[PDB]
């Protein structure tokens, strides 16, 4: 029997965790796709945009209103931009795991996997000398075998699954890996983007009604008490207007008394400390 | 030949009809599209919400309004699920009949359709003690002999058909089945569902346009007088800002005094005590 | 190839207005693939078109004394010929629409003369109605096309996006009004969703769709075009819908620069103003 | 190690530049792609109302206003409509080029490009007398050789790629070659367009919608001052409700006292005079 899971305590009088998350995937989700997407200039320059234009922005933001971000940077991101993935970095900002060539988990057998995770921090430590604590899968989609290879190599927590509005302690094996949950609803890729032969039907929102469906996903969450996790892409909500609505949301959010404004790596420490008791979904049987 | 549905006298000085319906499809309806869908963890972990998170926040929200539900559960998130099914029995609300692997019926044979109502009728009494009077097709599709197979079952109704506004006698020979009509408009899928490889484009609409979509549709439905069915999944509108946009929508449907709030099988006794003359639709012919 | 000229309306209008209706109803989806005849949830969908749109439809046009013009594929007259009727009794004109609502796409001309053919004899025999207006099915034809509807005797063609004005088309010794339509102007990328046919899964609020046609429709009045709406009686027949469109007709019928009419009376007025004959021709590569 | 752009002075004391550009595609997009869509009167017709409707009503909008359009015009184009294209030369618009048919790039090696530089300048020399300096690839995609060429044939800027909000200059070796920065949420394509068997899902946008989200980016934009490029298609754009709501913006901008309204030329040979140190993307290397 699959026990939901339950609320947890937060701290200094607050009653809602609120965690502002940027994945840098940049060119990335494209080259693993279809490596001749290289070939393409216009694409690969409005990939490109992310981590030259977007984190810049992004980190002004952040520091304007001394809001910790978490950016999960695929390994191949920190190869391709240097100085962007440095300046997150030397700005204070957690980094955190987001695969190699931001691939695609389905199919990888666990030989594969265990080889894009040295890959990727091996990058994030040549490249910023971070070593992550924390993962997201690429695509947020992972395998039954994952959770194990992210306790193998020490992680501590995952952002990936989607069955809770609360963090957990998903256990794998004899332990567990504090979950940090997500919602496709808190995501700007399915509100902006837009890449020909890629992704995104051609639908473009308004940056106003993206913070409309955040606010309101938001608000709710409030009564909850559970951890909020926004997830933006530089190279998306780093463009002028889409920032500029952030930016106003962010001084909103910043204003809400009952809220812990607070970095992943902070909010798995604070849930950590709590010694939940772990669960885990099994995978489905089929007779 | 075909006449359409006319409108049915609603009980009590009543002149519409309203059922809040919520299909737990959760993990089923992947799993019958591809069994290899059991292998990504997150879409999984996505779909599981709906039973753990989603049917406990819905069931706390018609709690709070005293208002029934009718969940069609696929005999397969019984079994998966057991316990948040169980809990939907405990609170008072009617479980009515969803398949047992969500199954698509296109192309399924009368045995291969008698099979899976045999195989879900079993998952829902073995894990809920419900023996169900409602059916609704997965997808909305079925065959034009699934209406017998129904019948021969003994459904009290199905709601699956969009031919009407107003509930109506599907006609099945000898035996009886009511018919308490949907439309795409009146589901959250087409407003929420976004899953990889599966279904959604990508757009995911606010909470409040798909209730501006669904008062539109109910203020015009009350000068019709018809049933107005709702179906919500929970892995959708369960999640937070859904939830709450749902909450404040049924408290204003509950403050219509004109409007009937009920549950699909006591919308159904109601229609088949008008002993209406049955009717359906032929299979078009080329 | 020169742009269509505004055309005088008459008397003291300075724009024209028709409401139209394609009662495809079931015929796209039978010719795109004959196996939809098999799913009874989707012929259910399809059917509320001539059951229950036509009739509210109708009832709305009636309320404003409006001229309708239903454009009525031959296949929907012989499935649902007391629909097709009731349009006919309450005065509205039937224009054509192929006979199973063919897609003219490889086409060659006598598959499209047997086509006409069999939709004129569909909607005499119906209805005892003789169309002189014709609407492609899927809004496309080929450049031989014209000049069969002239063979065929039509006064109009209502299919072509190449102007906001009404023209004579180039069709050699005989005579073709032009009638231009838009996509923007079309309710079924405001509310088609039919699994397996067509939609993304987006549904639209009738009232974004009343504020896209109203910002045309107001444009249209200072450009002193013909504005024609098209609507499917099985997508703006639902109750929403058809609450905004009413509410829309209302407005509309309070502005007294529009002359609200039917297609064969703008055709009729446009062929009185005797226009040089226009025409695009296909587009020669290399 | 690649920088990003930096923001350029503007004159007259302006903060930001602004630029209405029209892509006058007409059925040159879908010739391309399958030369069967010449059969299709509707959609022919459809297209064709970019030309014939459009073209007229958005030259009497930027006439109203006194309003300098830069008009992308594919060969193809001017030789199917040479009055349309050669009333923009009259009304004192600048002509850029866009290829002949609208080609794609993709897979295009640099003489069949150089090829379609050639047939479009002629087309456009022969129906309009003008020699273009402007430049912007179709469907927004070029390839890593194609600046290059653009500054061999002796071209003044490019206007296709989406790395910056500031206009550059691109790296191109002994040449030089201004890049006037463009974005997704800045063309009308993915707002209205709808042609069946070739672009669009069925969303139509309301005229309000597209104004909103250009109106939040160019709001941004004038307070991070790069030059806000507008595309716009004719057949898209032209239609009564949609040429009256640019109408409307376009009045809405020409009184704002910040901003500098061009032509692409003009902001161009600003930029030119300003003499930035050449800058560009490189192609990702892939192990
Ligand atoms: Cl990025
Ligand atoms: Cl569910
Ligand atoms: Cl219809
Ligand atoms: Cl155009
Ligand atoms: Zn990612
Ligand atoms: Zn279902
Ligand atoms: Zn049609
Ligand atoms: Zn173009």
């Amino acid at each position: 029997e699959l026990t939901p899971a339950a609320p947890v305590s937060w701290p200094d009088g607050k009653t809602c965790a609120v965690a502002f998350t940027f994945d840098v995937d940049a060119e990335s989700p494209l080259l693993t796709t279809d490596p001749a997407f290289a070939d393409r200039m216009g694409t690969m320059s409005h990939q490109a945009y992310g981590p030259l234009v977007g984190v810049p922005r992004l980190l002004g933001i952040l520091d304007e209103f001394n809001v910790p971000g978490t950016f999960f940077v695929p390994g191949y991101t920190a190869h391709r931009h240097p100085e962007p993935i440095r300046s997150i970095a030397r700005a204070g900002h957690e980094i955190a795991h987001h695969g190699y060539l931001h691939e695609s988990l389905v199919g990888a057998d666990e030989d594969t996997e265990r080889k894009i995770l040295t890959r990727g921090i091996e990058a994030l430590e040549e490249v910023a000398g971070v070593h992550p604590v924390g993962y997201r899968a690429p695509m947020w989609e992972m395998n039954w075998h994952t959770p194990k290879l992210l306790a193998e190599f020490g992680f501590l927590y995952d952002s990936t699954l989607m069955d809770s509005d609360h963090p957990y302690e998903l256990a794998v094996g004899d332990g567990s890996l504090v979950e940090l949950p997500v919602s496709w609803a808190l995501d700007d890729w399915q509100q902006y983007c837009f890449v020909p032969d890629f992704s995104g039907t051609g639908l473009i929102e308004t940056p106003a009604k993206a913070i409309e469906l955040w606010r309101a996903e938001l608000n709710a969450m409030r009564d909850i008490g559970g951890a909020w996790v926004l997830t933006n892409h530089p190279f998306l909500s780093g463009r002028p207007g889409r920032a500029a609505a952030l930016r106003e949301f962010i001084a909103e959010v910043c204003a809400m008394d009952d809220v812990w404004v607070a970095g992943m790596s902070q909010i798995a420490e604070h849930v950590r400390a709590q010694k939940l008791t772990p669960r885990t979904l099994t995978r489905p049987e089929l007779t």
